[PDB]
């Protein structure tokens, strides 16, 4: 299933032949290819190789990105993670994760799962310069692709008025995955003009009230929240605004069914702990309770009306800008590999020569469950 | 270990020796005993033997109750289930399920899981007369125990002002589990004075607007909803009020963690389909949106404040009335068998000689998760 060439590299990475066989049989490791370049993708985690790790050769190993842990109680979350020591506070940008690296003569962009994204790879030079990889060919640029025209999200930061942007939040070494310290990363980002997430500054537990005021500002500005990082990047914790949790529910409630397990429950929990920590009461509490009920029910009810009055499926419409028409068809093929039911709904050439592609994603399973329930199907749950 | 005696009975009931072996090893069948009477309880379902079935001998087989299917869209649910044929509409009473049968010379009361309830068995003669079992010893009375003083619930019907009551909703035959037709069941209930669920009457799809008006009344009266049954009892479907769905969320939100999967999503789903079917909009919709947000967050936030300001566990307090003090201690032992962390919090003798027992149930797992999150524990 996977070649002895790749298996040899895994053994060098300290992975035992027995586990290598188990991963091969279970499909935890799979061979893939982009523009003729063969690589191994880790669908599942294995020892020092996190999920999303990709292996092109002995040197070109791009470690998967670590899962960032979140706190729901900010003050006590800071104390447990950092005590009273300083930490950097960066904006948590609502987009999708990418790792950018130079493999051979090519600049490849990998999504969380380890797939080469045809959209972001085609357009990476619109967001960053390749000078960095001339001097640091063994380093991986880690950032968030976010904007109103995204292939993977229907929301984004408010200050991005069109298209999509790259926001660097880490620089990691190949093979080791070692993250550069924050100061060194920011120095490199400035030196090479790599766009960065906003760094609000250096904080500590003693400034918790300023951090609460920051969260309140970000909430009013419709931004997702913050990621707190020790200067050596060894301790990282995220915290999301009530807006992020509420808007997340609103977007998901249009589909409701067949979403990741606990999707809505997790956001309700984060709202409750925010209301408790900040001791929100009275009318301000009622606004949050009304807002929560609205985003849970209104999009859900509207979709029920949609599936009741016609045979159309629940859908999301989103647009991206590509340089070449052929890239849009590459994206459709890629969406299918990701098991996403997406087709091209509309096309228009922009005044700058770019193609604005409007994709339509449908949700047949959620549509089927919703329509069955509307038509009186009886269930024990 | 289950005896060859019970294995033999299961064998005649059509279970293969292999399946019996898997059930014994996995624990799907387990031996139990009440006041010296040994029986087999089906912790898991097996072919024609549903979960909660109990087997005392070849004849005294009390079949587990079928899971009742619900509809979330009333009009289309009726059409799919009954088309335009008539069906009885009974009140769905919010309590706990019991099966009452005569085994030997004893009247035993079994809960859904197949346990003999020491509480309900002690007081069964307070709720029903035993004349029925003199004439129909092979029949099983199926009903709901509901009231403000319940061992298993903290909510109940509004018209029960104290203690607890039995509400008959089925009469089933031993071994076969066959349900008597609705008319025959109601005739027996009147004949023997067995208290019954309220039967609102015979309806059909053409009277959907009257049924909607019924739901609106039941909701305003804080009642759970309806169960629709074909006259031959072969087709049964339940439909729950928006009040019941909202109040269920309110009760669960105090604990939030470690509850049955989808508990809150199912109730939100039922609310949304009610708002869609009834075309509710404007202020009426906003009232429901506000109520949903309130019952999700207010009890949750209040419990967070509880676990933040002290080392106490999330708890529920509930009361029952028993005849003898020893029954309260039997209930504690039974509660532990059910893996429920309950102890006696308060006792008081009532003017009628009954003991009012106040039980306290704590939720250590939910308390630990809630407090950890409050104290800044970080998770993916
Ligand atoms: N400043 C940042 N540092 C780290 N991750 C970020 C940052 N901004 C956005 N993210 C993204 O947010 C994710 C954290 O989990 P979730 O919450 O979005 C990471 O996987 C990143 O893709
Ligand atoms: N009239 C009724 N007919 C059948 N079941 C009822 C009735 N009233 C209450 N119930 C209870 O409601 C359950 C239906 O599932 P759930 O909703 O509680 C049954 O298991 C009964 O215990
Ligand atoms: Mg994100
Ligand atoms: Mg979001
Ligand atoms: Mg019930
Ligand atoms: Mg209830």
């Amino acid at each position: 299933m996977v070649s002895s060439y790749f298996k040899g590299i895994l053994l060098n990475l300290g992975l035992d032949e027995e586990r290598i066989e188990v991963l091969e049989n279970k499909g935890g490791i799979v061979e893939d290819e982009f523009e003729g370049m063969r690589y191994l993708r880790l669908k599942d985690s294995a020892r020092s190789l996190r999920r999303g790790t990709v292996v092109f050769d002995e040197h070109n190993i791009i470690l998967g990105f670590p899962h960032i842990k979140r706190v729901v109680q900010l003050e006590n979350g800071i104390r447990r993670a950092f005590k009273r020591k300083p930490f950097y506070v960066e904006e948590k940008v609502d987009g999708y994760n990418v790792r950018v690296a130079k493999i051979g003569e090519k600049i490849l962009v990998f999504t969380r799962g380890g797939f080469v994204c045809p959209f972001t790879t085609e357009r990476i030079e619109d967001f960053i310069t390749l000078d960095f990889f001339k001097d640091y060919p063994n380093m991986v640029l880690c950032g968030e692709m976010a904007g109103p025209e995204s292939p993977y999200l229907v929301e984004g930061p408010p200050y991005v008025k069109e298209d999509i942007q790259f926001f660097l939040f880490d620089i990691q070494e190949k093979k080791t995955g070692r993250s550069l310290p924050v100061e060194e990363r920011l120095k490199l980002a400035e030196e090479y003009g790599i766009p960065s997430v906003e760094v609000f500054g250096l904080y500590d537990l003693s400034r918790i009230d300023e951090l609460h005021a920051l969260i309140d500002r970000l909430t009013k500005e419709k931004r997702e929240g913050i990621v707190m990082k020790s200067p050596d990047m060894k301790k990282i914790v995220g915290y999301v605004t009530p807006y992020a949790n509420i808007n997340d529910i609103k977007i998901g409630a249009r589909i409701f069914f067949d979403l990741p397990h606990g999707y809505f429950m997790q956001r309700i929990k984060r709202l409750a702990f925010y209301l408790a920590e900040r001791k929100i009461r009275g009318e301000e509490f009622d606004e949050y309770a009304r807002a929560l009920g609205k985003v849970l029910l209104e999009p859900f009810v509207e979709s029920i009306w949609d599936i009741s009055s016609g045979d159309d499926e629940i859908a999301e419409l989103f647009t991206v800008r590509v340089k070449k028409l052929e890239t849009a068809h590459k994206m459709v093929t890629h969406f299918e590999r990701l098991r996403l039911k997406i087709h091209i709904d509309d096309i228009e050439v922009l005044d700058n020569g770019y193609w604005r592609i409007t994709f339509k994603r449908v949700y047949p399973d959620a549509t089927k469950e919703m329509r069955e329930l509307w038509n009186g199907h009886a269930f024990v749950d």
